[PDB]
């Protein structure tokens, strides 16, 4: 496999609906030796969840804790004495920010809490990882969508802290290039995981993806998990600083036949 | 492999330096099937070059003509029931077009022979090619740089063709989405190739990437070539008109410490 001997933490995967479970299945494919987090509560559903993939080590981080990310690689360096690549599929924003009109639902404390979790958390992942990581062409790859772009309904303040997200990989790619770690994005388009469960029109995002991009199709897991192993690999050495869009071709087109 | 079994048409190869002899290297190394195209002299040179990857076939094909393209395809429908893959590999612009002061230099002629075989090909193999490709995960993937997004010194008319292409390539995966065709770039990074041997302070060029770029070094066509491969594999499905770059990360930093 591709991934062969390469040593991955993966955050993130909550149910077997999560990207991060398509990302840990293709990884697992192409060779690699996985150990994954989970947020307190979930504990033991995480665990059960993440068994299938022989992992080196299952380990809680919240991180909204600088301890808790501290305490991660500490544990982890007991049990691997290198670290080829840092998945993060890590996305909050309190309920109240999304639907709704931006302005009205926007509050200083949401905005904050966003940022907090879906952006500067991948920072800090990479300010505790950068030693386990040094001089073995190693990787870090976020997810993120489209509303970092445009502005969407709903979206939100997530839209917002994903526009942070895309900048904190950037400036992450510089930072971290001397060292030969490579940062980079996969932009997927929408899939009905549990994020998906708050949004009460969230089948109609799904159809309009499927009726306007190039592909006519909604991606899978798989096709976002395929593309993030292939961004962990020696093959994508040239690769930094770049978001992929995983999204049949939905980021390409505007307007449609269908109006 | 992962591209085992896969029947894929490469244009472009000229030397064992050019771009496209990475792509081979790469695909053939994932079990593609292979074919190439030479333009009218190049014949007795191009077959030496691709005798190592056991080519299905060796046509001519100068893309100015029409003719020629719609035989390719006649000719490849001899020996392949179906293709998988064309991959553009591609550039022409006449020498006076390169170099000096962009609007000193610019022709109408200059400028009309750089679109015609830099981006028009593109949807003239696209157009010859679709009904061998129809409904079978193919894949179609152009070589562009940079100087499509960006104002560059010497670059010049190429420069707006590569623009032109990348348009090409967005509304080529729009119109054959619908065949399950994706349609993507790889942007590379400065290599020095033939297309480089005309252009005086290339190494300079070089040397300017290694410097700015987050992942301080120049790409190879091994690092091009992988991920041209990888938007032709099955795992790449749910990515269209996209544009990778493939250059140490070149694309998202700007100014550098070193000015
Ligand atoms: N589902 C989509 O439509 C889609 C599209 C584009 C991008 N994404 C992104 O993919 C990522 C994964 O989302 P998903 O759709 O698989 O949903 P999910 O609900 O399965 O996964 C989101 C993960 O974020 C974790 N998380 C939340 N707060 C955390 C915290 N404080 N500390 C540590 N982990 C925390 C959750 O436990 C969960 O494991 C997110 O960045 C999301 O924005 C999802
Ligand atoms: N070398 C670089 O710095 C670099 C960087 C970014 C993009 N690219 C692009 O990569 C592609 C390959 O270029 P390369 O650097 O490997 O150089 P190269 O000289 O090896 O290949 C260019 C190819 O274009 C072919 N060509 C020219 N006119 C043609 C015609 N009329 N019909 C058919 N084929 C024709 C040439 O025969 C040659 O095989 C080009 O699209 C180029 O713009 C190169
Ligand atoms: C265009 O609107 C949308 C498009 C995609 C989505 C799915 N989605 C993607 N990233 C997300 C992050 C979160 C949620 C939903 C998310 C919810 C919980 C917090 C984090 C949602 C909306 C609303
Ligand atoms: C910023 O300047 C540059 C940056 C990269 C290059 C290399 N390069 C990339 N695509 C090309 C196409 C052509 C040439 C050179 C090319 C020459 C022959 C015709 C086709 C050249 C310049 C000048
Ligand atoms: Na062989």
């Amino acid at each position: 496999g591709f991934l062969a001997g390469k040593k991955i933490l993966i955050t993130g995967l909550l149910s077997n609906k999560s990207i991060a479970y398509g990302i840990a299945k293709a990884m697992h494919r192409e060779g690699a030796e996985l150990a994954f987090t989970y947020v307190g509560q979930f504990k033991d559903r995480v665990e059960k969840l993440c068994a299938e993939f022989n992992p080196a080590a299952v380990l809680p981080c919240d991180v909204i804790s600088d301890q808790e990310i501290k305490d991660l690689f500490v544990e982890l360096g007991k049990v691997w004495d290198g670290l080829d690549a840092i998945v993060h599929s890590i996305a909050f924003a309190p309920r109240d920010q999304l639907e709704g009109n931006f302005i009205d639902c926007v509050t200083r404390e949401g905005f904050s809490i966003a940022h907090d979790i879906s952006a500067y958390s991948f920072a800090a992942l990479a300010k505790e990882g950068r030693s386990m990581m040094k001089n073995r062409n190693a990787s870090m790859v976020a997810l993120t969508y489209i509303g970092a772009e445009k502005a969407m309904p709903s979206y939100n303040t997530m839209g917002v802290a994903k526009a942070s997200l895309e900048a904190t990989v950037r400036y992450t790619a510089l930072a971290l290039g001397e060292d030969g770690i490579k940062v980079n994005a996969v932009s997927a388009g929408p899939i009905k995981t549990l994020a998906a469960s708050g949004i009460s029109n969230f089948k109609k995002m799904l159809d309009y993806n499927a009726m306007v991009s190039p592909l006519k199709k909604n991606v899978d897991i798989m096709e976002v998990g395929n593309t993030v192993a292939f961004l962990c690999s020696d093959m994508a050495t040239g690769i930094t600083g770049e978001v992929v869009h995983v999204d049949a071709g939905y980021h390409c087109v505007s307007m449609g036949n269908v109006l």
